[PDB]
């Protein structure tokens, strides 16, 4: 059995039922010709990548999660790209219920003025403080959300936050559209990606398998699993917080007690995910 850190974990299975997520978040969607889904298709065959997946798995649902001010014309091209292959769903981030985990920005940033404070006045650390304190001051009226504050973001930590909230809502994030428990799994995977015939059951230590650092891909066999968790959990408490670097990658070795004594070449070896059908 797998085993990390000196603690042995079950490899878990994710059924065929599990499905497949992409996500494109698009910050300038105006940039594609009128008539073509906003989904980047050079060079690049995202679009086309997507479409492929959808054609193997044909037992499958293969949602993307997109994001970005599409016009009606746009998002009439999505509408019509659901009806030619239908198992391809177009989940709007704008539409998704995140709100079980969200926290007020105000909050994290307190937490740290607090503690800061805390220590002795030969210590404290002034121009941190200082810092916080204007980033406290800084919070639109209204937006004190950490969840909102990356929702109006338009660079790679939008489409990174929301990654990985979706990996949390999982089989749910489908279900709360309109077959899969909100409870099931799902196989997130880069739109780089290209399957070569179908993935069959997967196996993950605890549940969990990434080919991502710190062409990804993200396994989970449930929702709110717990090493995704973690990493919310550092998204709650540390104010630099990135979402991949922290967010993903130190949740998910918190998660697993992983530490300097430990190897990151066994670890990686450990949580890894791969599968002959997938380039």
């Amino acid at each position: 059995r797998p085993s990390f850190a000196g603690k042995e974990y079950s490899l878990e299975p994710i059924d065929e039922r599990t499905p497949i997520l992409f996500q494109w978040f698009e910050a300038r969607p105006e940039r594609y010709e009128k008539g073509e889904v906003p989904i980047l298709n050079t060079e690049h065959p995202y679009l086309s990548n997507i479409i492929n997946a959808a054609k193997i798995e044909n037992e499958r649902i293969i949602g993307v999660l997109v994001d970005g001010n599409f016009t009606y014309e746009q998002k009439k091209e999505f509408l019509n790209l659901e009806n030619e292959h239908q198992n391809i769903a177009i989940i709007y981030r704008a539409d998704v219920d995140f709100s079980m985990y969200d926290k007020k920005l105000s909050d994290i940033y307190l937490e740290n003025i607090h503690k800061q404070e805390s220590y002795p006045a030969s210590e404290r650390d002034n121009y941190l403080l200082g810092l916080l304190r204007e980033e406290l001051k800084n919070i639109p009226e209204g937006k004190d959300s950490l969840i909102e504050s990356y929702a109006e973001k338009r660079e790679h930590t939008w489409f990174d936050f929301f990654r990985n909230l979706a990996i949390l809502k999982a089989g749910s994030l489908f279900t709360e559209t309109g077959n899969i428990s909100p409870c099931s799994g799902c196989i997130y995977l880069d739109a780089d990606m290209i399957i070569t015939d179908k993935l069959g059951v997967l196996y993950a230590p605890d549940g969990i398998a990434v080919h991502v650092d710190c062409n990804g891909a993200i396994v989970v066999n449930r929702s709110n699993h717990p090493a995704l968790l973690a990493g919310l959990d550092i998204m709650k408490s540390k104010v630099d917080a990135h979402p991949y670097y922290d967010g993903l990658g130190k949740g998910i070795k918190r998660h697993f007690n992983y530490s300097s004594l430990h190897n990151y070449n066994a670890f990686c070896d450990f949580i890894e995910e791969g599968n002959p059908g997938i380039i």
